[PDB]
DNA sequence: GGATGTATATATCTGACACGTGCCTGGAGACTAGGAAGTAATCCCCTTGGCGGTTAAAACGCGGGGGACAGCGCGTACGTGCGTTTAAGCGGTTGCTAGAGCTGTCTACGACCAATTGAGCGGCCTCGGCACCGGGATTCTCCAGGGCGGC
């Protein structure tokens, strides 16, 4: 899921437009450079709560 | 008796219309100065229709041969197709820097104006050089005297 660490990358808008009820991310490094990567991951998971 | 083709209805996507707002740039109104329109005078170039004379260019004719074009052969180099490689295209990382945009301050540099004067334009006088006329030095053609031959 670290490949999904960028919100502006085309994979993010490709996977965020999918009509899926439940999502899950498997990764080894959740944070790599800053808090914004984790913010993008939790926005992909829960869009609005965090 | 079961499932398939087709018609009408409903929810969703998407381009377009109108509403709202800023802002800044164009428009309205007034004033002024100078750019350009108009006028008169002077002088030189251009127009149209002629004439005269020179002469070199243009036109015409003719012969001939050089060159353009057509045909043929040939061989090579480029097109075509297929299998393999490779690198373009896309998506992505990661930081730093260049640059556009905006705001702000200030200072040196260029516009502007008045007085001045010295470099540019025209004519006049003089010199350098080329040319016209007079005088001296040098060389070429010619007329006459002396000697020899013939009746």
């Amino acid at each position: 899921a670290h490949r999904l660490k960028n919100a502006e990358s085309s994979l993010y808008e490709s996977l965020n437009s999918f009509k899926v009820a439940n999502r899950m991310l498997i990764t080894g490094t959740p944070l790599q450079n800053n808090i914004k990567e984790l913010a993008a991951l939790v926005n992909f998971l829960m869009p609005g709560r965090f």
